[PDB]
């Protein structure tokens, strides 16, 4: 039982706080584990809101150099705005032809929120809400490099090369973003019950709980 790009999972933080990787709402931008409203044995109520799908490494230069543009030159504006186009067709066809692939440790992902369409995304440049020496993890549409992350082992079980099993404990590095993913044990004021999850160097795994193969 392998897990393919396309496939549909849930992230089960095992950390100081262990729980699903879940979100506060359609506008809201920011990630949480709530502990409390559920674990592996007994699985939250709102379970559509945990939900991800594994997606491969899109390109985003041509899409960066466009949405930097800024400019006062029309006739380079259009230029870029047409090379992203054909850039984010690229990701599509590309993308279509890796669904159903199974994905290796090593490799690098994507994790698309099924429920608001954003991509799981650490931003290097700005620091964690709650978690001082942590960078920001938030939910962005079209995602960048901050969306890239690489599968990596969290045990020995398995190696670099090796197809990722199902119910593996990983660990989500970004390409060049910064640290692992890390589930906080820094509670929001705001909410309950829920913990920020942010980017830094930590010992957080986790757990591939598929929940739908992709051809479905």
């Amino acid at each position: 039982s392998f897990l393919h790009i396309g496939d549909i999972c849930s992230l089960y933080a095992e950390g100081s706080t262990n729980g699903f990787i879940s979100t506060l709402g359609l506008v809201d931008d920011r990630c949480v584990v709530q502990p409390e409203a559920g674990d592996l044995n007994n699985p939250p109520k709102k379970f559509r809101d945990c939900l991800f799908k594994l997606c491969p490494m899109n390109r985003y230069s041509a899409q960066k150099q466009f949405w930097k543009a800024s400019t006062t030159d029309a006739v380079l504006l259009n230029k870029l705005h047409h090379a992203a186009d054909l850039e984010k067709k690229q990701n599509e066809t590309e993308n279509r032809k890796l669904l159903g692939t199974v994905i290796q440790y090593g490799n690098v992902i994507q994790l698309l929120h099924l429920k608001s369409n954003k991509y799981l995304t650490v931003n290097k440049r700005l620091p964690a809400l709650l978690e001082k020496n942590a960078m920001r993890v938030t939910l962005d549409e079209a995602g960048n490099e901050g969306s890239w992350f690489y599968i990596q082992p969290f045990y020995k079980l398995r190696s670099i090369g090796d197809s990722v099993v199902i119910g593996d404990k990983v660990v989500l590095n970004p390409v060049n973003a910064g640290q692992p993913l890390h589930a906080s044990s820094h509670q929001l004021v705001d909410n309950p019950g829920c913990n920020e999850v942010n980017s830094v160097n930590c010992n957080t795994s986790w757990k591939i709980v598929l929940f739908l193969e992709h051809h479905h």
